[PDB]
């Protein structure tokens, strides 16, 4: 009954079994939520898109390997060519392209244009600088965009000031005067049946994807080597690491999502802002803790997850050998109670049960 048009995050085609990112994690929960109010989705996608059992109109502009021009020119066609046909109640959005943008707005769908992000502001990074770009554009159009976390949203109020060579056609002037986020934090995770926390076993866990600038996998599964039996790695193999570190590539969610309950901690190396993966909410809604590499006096979302979170504090000057160190070391020497892992597992039952969570999509959706 509701008439939607969702423009797809377009690293990976979608899967409903896969979640290879924190935008992917939003981009699912955000989907779940219009299949589950019996939504009219008109979805813009790849022809190696599925999507099991649901009811989803499927516009598909070519398989999907790397996104390229033409199939960005085809997306933008599309959106303009849906909207002459059908009114729309909303247009959702996974951190969109320039042109994404614009046919947004010259559909004259600015307005019911809902955006979710993840990926922290890297001035040093074109591609991100460009993502943050359009955020601006957003806000100017018209648009509203959420964050999952009010961590994120004060590190947007950082980001308005950090400046590279590549951020020369940045609103700055714009963007100092507007947060660019809506008060609503949209639902990281999505409970539809309260966790039963399992008692944990030696096993501990690294499931982000492999990069070394903003996750630090390789400090994560240095950490995973040094525990031998008792670590275990999940990559995509879209971001694989290199042969010195064996992990499981390409394992389904629900596959990782098993192993994890009985985890006796998760791994996470993302420093500055913990939302490029979801899967630190996913370990504490299990009960399972996460042992939280992360920058002095930064805000980070695990601790809102789970504020009795083990953090391992370093400097953007501490070099790699001493991270290295200072990390295996906390992930060798954790301890965790029972008790604990119930404690921090009810306190994210209580904020993400499925009648908070979709009372919290039913405010972003009006």
């Amino acid at each position: 009954h509701m008439k939607v048009m969702f423009i797809p995050s377009r690293a990976v085609p979608f899967n409903p079994d896969r979640v290879q990112g924190g935008l992917e994690a939003v981009h699912l929960n955000v989907l779940k939520y219009l299949v589950s109010i019996g939504a009219d989705i008109d979805y813009i996608g790849f022809d190696n898109d599925t999507f099991g059992d649901w009811k989803v109109t499927h516009h598909p502009v070519g398989h999907l390997t790397k996104f390229s021009l033409g199939m960005s020119y085809t997306m933008a066609r599309k959106i303009v060519e849906l909207a002459g046909i059908h009114e729309y109640d909303f247009v959702v959005t996974m951190e969109p392209t320039k042109l994404t943008v614009q046919a947004i707005k010259d559909a004259g769908l600015s307005k019911v244009h809902k955006n979710f992000m993840a990926t922290p502001f890297e001035p040093v990074s074109r591609g991100i600088v460009q993502i943050w770009d359009q955020t601006i554009q957003i806000h100017k159009n018209g648009g509203k965009s959420y964050a999952p976390t009010k961590a994120f949203r004060e590190f947007e109020r950082k980001y308005c000031h950090m400046t590279s060579a590549l951020t020369d056609k940045i609103d700055y002037d714009y963007w100092r005067a507007n947060p660019l986020f809506e008060a609503e934090d949209y639902p990281v995770i999505c409970l539809n049946e309260k966790p039963e926390v399992l008692p944990a076993t030696d096993l501990i866990i690294s499931a982000q994807r492999y990069d070394t600038k903003m996750r630090r996998t390789d400090v994560a599964l240095e950490a995973i080597k040094a525990l031998g039996e008792n670590g275990v790695g999940y990559c995509p193999s879209k971001w694989a690491p290199p042969a010195k570190y064996p992990v499981i590539i390409d394992a389904p969610h629900s596959e990782i999502m098993e192993r994890l309950k009985t985890a006796k901690a998760l791994i996470n190396t993302c420093p500055d802002t913990g939302t490029v993966e979801n899967s630190s909410i996913e370990a504490i809604s299990k009960g399972v803790p996460v042992i939280q590499l992360v920058f002095k006096d930064y805000p980070h979302a695990t601790f809102e997850y789970d504020p009795d979170t083990v953090r391992v504090e370093i400097d953007f000057s501490t070099p790699k050998k001493e991270v290295v160190a200072l990390y295996t070391k906390a992930v060798l020497e954790f301890t965790d109670t029972y008790e604990a892992r119930v404690k921090r597992a009810e306190a994210v039952w209580k904020k993400y049960n499925r009648d908070a969570v979709v009372a919290m999509w039913d405010k972003i959706f009006t």
